[PDB]
């Protein structure tokens, strides 16, 4: 009967609209998760609202139009976002856990474990996780980007029954990503407007509310879940010929199909890999060093060890560590 | 004429050495602090505490002496930690921003500087930068370790004039003391419980200990390398660890005798000598396995081992910190 459950409430849903956290509407989201963490369910919160928070209690001060200004105002903005879920969760007796994120925090299956921990942890002590990116201390290029995506990797490492996607009804285009991801990984996904009422309630019973997408059949194998949290640290060019081999009989990358290696990378980082078209075709983690890459690129199998001076087998990239599509 | 100063409080100054955060001991050091800030000086707080707001927090509950356990706190703890800087502060009228981070925010030249600019960001516009290493979020490999040590990092972070070390009256302390000090940050252990101590360090009255900055300091554009954590290892002939321990010199090829584990060209790793010793930590010019397979060969041979080349040194003394 207890079901795990991640609920994402993006900037206008945190807002209504306006330039302010409301915290008459989210009290009220509070109140329904409350409801079923009484009940016992595991209730899980991804939150935007940091730099919207800052901006609001800096007083809407001029910056220069930089990453610097929003991280600073991420900085001041999170500070007081974990405050407003915390005192508000506080209101039913329930206890909140600030955990900040990024893709690099999953560029392993290690590290990727490890916040798997962090958040079943705080589950299992009756502790509601508030996630976010983290944006006071991050790159563009290892961030998730929209908290979209992002849920739907804490409904991973929740493992996570449903993912509620909160709208204020591109927009719409992270959200069917994020559905993607999740239901491939086993993960029911619902999108609702959050100003529907008792729609946390409806969407936990399975009452249909919102846009329901049922999650896969058979979902991708559980020891491959974290390859969709990782950042690519380098991509691969490939064959048309080595491009059909991956989507349709689902194989492995041999060398012989690769035509260009961007970037430095080591074995065992992922990598994204291209068709000529230029489209992502797959992420994967790499058996070779991206130097020996460019090196054994076009040639057979056999040829490896003779090229390099040493082998890690016959392939450049293992369908068992490769996510397609 | 205006300042940084970077104050770092341990657990047990926050706690005044009992099991809960003191708001009492606590205020009177925010109140230093404030006193500081509006006569022009820039304020970076490092706190430690997370874990202990944590239990405290949830009422001191029965955990599994595990890691999980420790993050789960942290993540309660956190929390509450940010939320008590934040409500003294604003005693004060300042605001604070929230930083956490670990080696990892500093395994990079770009995220170094990332984060460098986050934080000069925030003094510019007056706030509070209060710091802490992510515990929630964060692997043990991943993690400075030591708030003492992190507060050294945060001091270079700033470009800060002083770091403030604060005690509940000492090997981290002393650690974090001499990556300061190389860095040309003057570093002062001292009694957190001793009336107007903070204000007294910024007029360079005599408070504790005082380790002087280092006459000429290591030059700044190498100095984010403290930060980085080791993405691998080599280990190196009795010649190549006197060459560069005693002559400052570049690492060649040559005396490479071993290479741990998977990185590639631009990660920091770690130099070992054959007593197992760490060396230097320093930006590697040439992947792992290409390192594996010059390794103990003159410079002359690695385009003609390797099928290509990026020069006849493995580690570049300008991008090596030794010690
Ligand atoms: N951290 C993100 C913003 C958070 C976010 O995307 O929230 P959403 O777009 O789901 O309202 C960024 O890349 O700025
Ligand atoms: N929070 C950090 C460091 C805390 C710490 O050691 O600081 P201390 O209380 O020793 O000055 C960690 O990774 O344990
Ligand atoms: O749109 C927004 C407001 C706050 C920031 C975040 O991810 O918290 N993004
Ligand atoms: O000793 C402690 C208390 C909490 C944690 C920290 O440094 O945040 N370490
Ligand atoms: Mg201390």
């Amino acid at each position: 009967d207890s079901q795990t459950l991640v609920v994402k409430l993006g900037t206008s849903v945190l807002t209504g609209g306006s330039r302010r956290l409301n915290r008459a509407h989210i009290v009220e989201l509070v109140r329904q998760c409350a409801q079923l963490h009484a009940a016992g369910h595991r209730i899980v919160i991804v939150t935007s609202g940091a730099i919207a928070a800052g901006r609001e209690h800096l007083g809407y001060p001029e910056l220069p139009a930089t990453i610097a200004s929003k991280q600073l105002l991420a900085a001041v903005g999170q500070s007081r976002l974990i405050q407003l879920w915390e005192q508000l969760f506080s209101i039913y007796g329930i206890h909140v856990g600030q955990m900040l994120l990024t893709r690099a925090d999953m560029e392993d299956r290690e590290r990727f474990l490890n916040a798997r921990d962090t958040l079943r942890a705080l589950l299992d002590n009756n502790v509601v996780p508030v996630i976010n990116e983290n944006d006071a201390v991050a790159t563009a290029e290892i961030k998730v980007g929209d908290n979209d995506n992002l849920s739907a990797l804490a409904a991973i490492l929740a493992g996570a029954d449903k993912l509620l996607l909160l709208t204020d009804q591109g927009g719409m285009s992270t959200k069917l990503q994020a559905a993607d991801v999740a239901c491939r990984a086993g993960i029911d996904t619902i999108i609702a407007a959050g100003s529907k009422p008792g729609v946390i309630g409806d969407v936990m019973e399975g009452i249909s509310v919102g846009t329901l997408f049922h999650a896969q059949a058979t979902p991708l194998e559980n020891r491959k879940r974290w390859i969709f949290g990782a950042p690519p640290a380098g991509e691969i060019t490939v064959d048309e010929g080595a491009t059909a081999a991956i989507l349709e009989r689902g194989s492995s990358l041999l060398p012989k199909g690769i035509k260009s290696v961007t970037g430095n990378f080591s074995r065992g980082e992922v990598i994204r890999i291209c068709n000529l078209e230029g489209r992502d075709i797959a992420h994967g983690v790499s058996r070779y060093n991206s130097d020996a890459l460019r090196r054994i690129a076009g040639h057979h199998s056999q040829e490896i060890d003779a090229i390099l001076g040493y082998e890690y087998g016959p392939v450049a990239v293992h369908r068992d560590d490769m996510i397609t599509r």
